[PDB]
């Protein structure tokens, strides 16, 4: 698995820049969905389930001022960068697999 770092900046405000790290690319993508999920729970404290469609996720990601990831390559002991659109496609594929399973 490749160690992965996610850099997020929610708004134009520089002090909001944050990061988190994961043991793999798929756990980082799941981390992106968890970010949106905890945002929806803040907003909806009294909804029993947090439910959302993939279009709502994608608009949330598009609205971030910035989102990128760095993925460790054993090859060169270095990190390959990938942009917001790459991220969205991995989450697409991930969420599409689960939907098939069901």
């Amino acid at each position: 698995m490749s160690h992965t770092i996610l850099l997020v900046q929610p708004t134009k405000r520089p002090e909001g820049r944050t990061y988190a790290d994961y043991e793999s690319v798929n756990e980082c993508m799941e981390g992106v969905c968890k970010m949106y999920e905890e945002h929806l729970k803040r907003m909806n404290p009294n909804s029993p389930s947090i439910t959302y469609d993939i279009s709502q996720l994608f608009d949330f990601i598009d609205d971030l001022a910035d989102l990128s990831c760095l993925v460790y390559r054993a090859d060169t002991q270095t990190y390959q960068p990938y942009n917001k659109d790459w991220i969205k496609e991995k989450i697409y594929v991930l969420l599409r697999r689960q939907a098939q399973q069901a």
